[PDB]
């Protein structure tokens, strides 16, 4: 049952205890699928994230290996870098970059951010789609929570639990996984779909930046759904705080039929993201700033 796992992370997992060289545990968060502790490495004075996850408590165990085989190894400056996984016990250890600035949905509920800022992060996050888009990576849970921060102010992605990989003979997924209230139309019709379910949530984020939360917020999650499937793509509440550039943008990634809907390849040209501040731009906004 559950040891067929255990074997098989064998073959991925990097060996040994990395207790020989990490202290100091401390606990972030917890989002169920494990917990995420902070811990010093010994030999450099460092440190680092380390997601920790008993194998036998899992319940959607699949998706598990999601995050570890897909993003083992890949390069991008707006990644969340892997370090090592560990097998320790029956726990499933993955030691991480550690980004200081925390999540952005923090920052989006307690203030409101500008164009410049807003352009930034949609850029950030607009790169890094783009290779992953050029790869087969479906993010699948695009929104304000899984975009981290460094000190710098650098925005990266991360937290590729739902992630799938899909390539040019099976070109979609079926699967009903994501955040409701972040979830494309079709992915909620049952239907088939491919890599642009991530541009509807990335359009779902930026009325995040602007609103300080997504469309259909009061309601419950499944009433959200199907409002978001049946009516029109969703508006700004606050228009009047928006340039038509942004506008414009915006309008090419809350398009309902997914066939015209944008791509990162095509968007990262776009007008507002000329708009873009460096890193810097980003900092005020943080929690030690504030
Ligand atoms: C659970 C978050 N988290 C991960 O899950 C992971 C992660 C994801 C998937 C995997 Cl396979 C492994 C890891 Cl290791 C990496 C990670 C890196 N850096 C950070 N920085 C961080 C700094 C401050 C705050 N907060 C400030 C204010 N109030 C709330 C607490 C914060 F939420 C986060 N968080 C990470």
């Amino acid at each position: 049952s559950h040891e067929q796992f255990r074997a098989a992370l064998q073959l991925v997992v990097d060996p040994g205890d990395p207790r020989s060289y990490l202290d100091n545990f401390i606990k972030i968060g917890e989002g169920s699928t494990g917990i995420v502790c902070i811990a010093t490495v010994r030999s450099s004075g460092k440190l680092v994230a380390v997601k920790k996850m008993d194998l036998r408590k899992q319940q959607r165990r699949e998706l598990l290996f999601n995050e570890v085989v897909i993003m083992r190894d890949y390069q991008h400056e707006n990644v969340v870098e892997m370090y090592n996984s560990y097998l320790v016990g029956d726990e499933l250890w993955v030691v991480m970059e550690f980004l200081e600035g925390g999540a952005l949905t923090d920052i989006v509920t307690h203030t409101r951010m500008n164009e410049e800022q807003i352009a930034a992060v949609c850029l950030a996050v607009l790169q890094a789609l783009s290779v992953l888009h050029a790869q087969g990576v479906i993010h699948r849970d695009i929104k304000s929570d899984s975009i981290l921060l460094t000190h710098d102010g650098r925005v990266k992605l991360s937290d590729f639990g739902f992630c799938a990989q899909v390539s040019k003979e099976v070109p979609r997924r079926k699967s009903l996984v994501g955040t409701p209230y972040w979830m494309a139309p079709e992915l909620i019709s049952r239907l088939p779909y491919g890599p642009e379910v991530d541009i509807w949530s990335l359009g779902i984020m930026v009325i995040e930046m602007v609103d300080g939360e997504p469309p259909y917020f009061n309601e419950p999650p499944l009433k959200a759904m199907k409002m978001i499937r049946d009516n029109l793509p969703p508006r700004l509440k606050n228009l009047h705080k928006v340039s038509p550039s942004l506008k414009g943008f915006l309008d090419r990634l809350l398009v309902r039929d997914p066939a015209q809907r944008a791509t990162a390849a095509e968007l990262l040209k776009h007008p507002f993201l000329a708009k873009a501040g460096p890193p810097a731009s980003i900092v005020p906004l943080m929690r030690q700033n504030r």
